[PDB]
């Protein structure tokens, strides 16, 4: 691909962010802790699963950014709308507001309902989200195998400002503890 120019610097929103994640100094890391982190609750923090969504909001153009997940057994990464449901048991479908794909028990889907199996030959480490607006697009791309397409989100109907968004996954493992990490333009 040749998005690498759309490139934006996302931040993540502490206030977005379930009760037990570790935000770092610099907004660009995020992992599980291994208990609640002694914040008070609020209407917009994911009370069900280890989720935070990024702070900038997109309406129009074109964006590019790129996460690590380096070591990771479990995530979900994408875009969903800023009036996704916060509280209690949910779907990651288009249907509900989010367009993710993820890693799950060694094999890669997209957030279809039902979910799409992926096809990647070389595990990413590192993955770029492209999302134009205008189009309708939200595409994946495994930065670990020269750029290769992993998937594209076609015919979105966003119908509201994007998020960046994130899932670091559970940590029942004890194989997951790794953070995602916003890499550097
Ligand atoms: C299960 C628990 N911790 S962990 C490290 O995955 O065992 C948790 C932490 C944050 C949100 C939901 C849940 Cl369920």
């Amino acid at each position: 691909h040749h998005h690498h120019h759309h490139m934006v610097h996302i931040t993540l929103d502490r206030n977005t962010a379930n009760s037990w994640l570790i935000i770092s100094k610099d907004r660009r890391q995020v992992r599980m802790g291994d208990t609640h982190q002694n914040v008070s609750d609020n209407k917009e923090r994911f009370s069900n699963y280890p989720m935070v969504l990024g702070a900038q909001r997109f309406s129009s153009g074109k964006m590019y950014w790129e996460v690590d997940v380096t070591q990771k057994e479990a995530w979900d990464l994408g875009v969903c709308r800023d009036s996704v449901q916060r509280k209690g048991q949910f779907s990651l479908s288009p249907e509900n507001g989010f367009w993710t794909i993820w890693l799950w028990q060694d094999s890669y889907e997209a957030g279809t309902s039902p979910q799409t199996t992926l096809h990647i030959q070389v595990p990413p480490c590192q993955i770029g989200i492209f999302v134009d607006y205008e189009a309708g697009v939200v595409s994946f791309y495994n930065i670990t195998d020269h750029g290769s397409l992993i998937y594209t989100f076609s015919e979105c109907v966003f119908a509201g400002p994007l998020r960046p968004f994130f899932n670091v996954g559970f940590n029942y493992s004890g194989g997951n503890a790794a953070p995602l990490k916003l890499c550097p333009l």
